[PDB]
């Protein structure tokens, strides 16, 4: 039997997508799934964690990217989404540079990196309509990015002609993913991306990917609008029908190589007549979608079907 290994925190490996994809890959004739125990990736060393020929591995908050890259040199797994570009993927510095070495359209944007010692001598000029950062400047309104990709704190700040203030994004909580507030000034603290604000219907797309020839997408509503959250009465957010355009499946097929993650959530702006890419999430499965389980699990265990099966003598067509 092929192993295919799953390894992250258990949030992740236990959630129901993660488990409606596993059940499915398993039903592969040579494939057998082995799930790696929250418990052992914490406290285990590496040499202690299962064998695979496969491995799908990724990072969330808590998990220990080191022993997983520690654990991927030691065995020399097949590797579904690539360790090392998931430290870059929490750096949105990081991923904006790969987005625009790749010809991909995104926001024009400017990087303001603050020294925690002397947070006045970055170069940040504040007016009541726009900022200069490092000399470029962004007229109201724009946007404002932790660069942690993991601090979901993304404030917007609105022109004077509409009313001025802000708004003030985090990761949902409920009923809202946004709250308005009246400060019109930039955070003083902290490296941020400022980045200029994309008019789009009121909606972002929402891609996934499943290699790069593979992506389903969706729309929901933006957290910047005024930040209530559309549910059902399942308490799942809202979302809408998208079919992605030639350009933009060219976008996905680009993401999804430029960060070696074949699993690949990123979000797109669909603005002025284009596509720009706001944010690379990486690994991301679609939720609430039998159809997409089906394809997702088809496709990767074909992936690993097609990778390893002639060094174990299975036929593969
Ligand atoms: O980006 P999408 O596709 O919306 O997925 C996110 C997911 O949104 P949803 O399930 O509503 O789609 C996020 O779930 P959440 O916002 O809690 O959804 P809900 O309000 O239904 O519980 C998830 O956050 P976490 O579970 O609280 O960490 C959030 O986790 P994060 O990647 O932001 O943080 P992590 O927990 O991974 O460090 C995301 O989950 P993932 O992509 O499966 O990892
Ligand atoms: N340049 C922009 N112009 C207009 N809207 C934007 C822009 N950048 C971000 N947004 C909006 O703000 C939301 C959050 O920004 P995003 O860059 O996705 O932050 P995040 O913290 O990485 N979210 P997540 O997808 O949960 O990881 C997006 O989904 C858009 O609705
Ligand atoms: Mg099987
Ligand atoms: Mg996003
Ligand atoms: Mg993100």
């Amino acid at each position: 039997q092929i192993v295919v290994g799953i390894c992250s925190m258990a949030k992740k490996s236990k959630s129901k997508p993660m488990k409606e994809i596993l059940e499915r890959i398993s039903l592969f004739k040579y494939i057998t799934v082995v799930v790696f125990e929250e418990e052992v990736i914490l406290n285990e060393p590496v040499e202690n964690w299962p064998l695979c020929d496969c491995l799908i591995s990724f990072h969330s908050k808590g998990f220990p990217l080191d022993k997983a890259v520690a654990y991927a040199k030691l065995r020399n797994p097949f590797v579904i989404n690539d360790l090392n570009m998931q430290y870059l993927i929490q750096d949105r510095r990081e991923v904006y540079s790969i987005l625009q070495a790749e010809g991909i359209l995104l926001p024009r944007y400017a990087i303001l990196n603050r020294d925690p010692n002397n947070p006045k001598e970055c170069n940040l000029i504040e007016g009541e309509d726009h900022v200069e950062v490092n000399g470029e400047v962004f007229q109201k309104p724009f946007v404002e990015k932790p660069v942690s990709a993991e601090d979901h704190n993304v404030y917007i700040y609105y022109p004077t002609s509409a009313g001025g203030g802000s708004q003030r994004l985090f990761r949902k909580i409920g009923s809202r993913s946004s709250v308005y507030s009246p400060e019109s000034n930039v955070r003083k603290t902290g490296s941020y991306i400022y980045e200029e604000f994309m008019p789009t219907d009121g909606t972002d797309v929402k891609v996934y990917t499943v290699g790069p020839d593979y992506a389903h997408a969706e729309a929901r509503k933006s957290p910047a609008l005024d930040g209530k959250v559309e549910r059902d009465s399942e308490g799942k957010e809202v979302r809408y029908p998208v079919i992605l355009n030639a350009r933009e499946k060219l976008i996905a097929w680009k993401v999804c190589l430029a960060f070696k993650q074949t699993v690949c959530g990123f979000d797109l702006l669909r603005a002025n007549g284009q596509s720009y890419v706001c944010d690379v999430n990486g690994f991301s499965f679609v939720k609430n979608s039998m159809k997409y389980y089906d394809d997702c699990a088809k496709i990767l265990g074909n992936i690993v079907m097609r990778e390893l099966a002639p060094q174990f003598h299975i036929p593969w067509s």
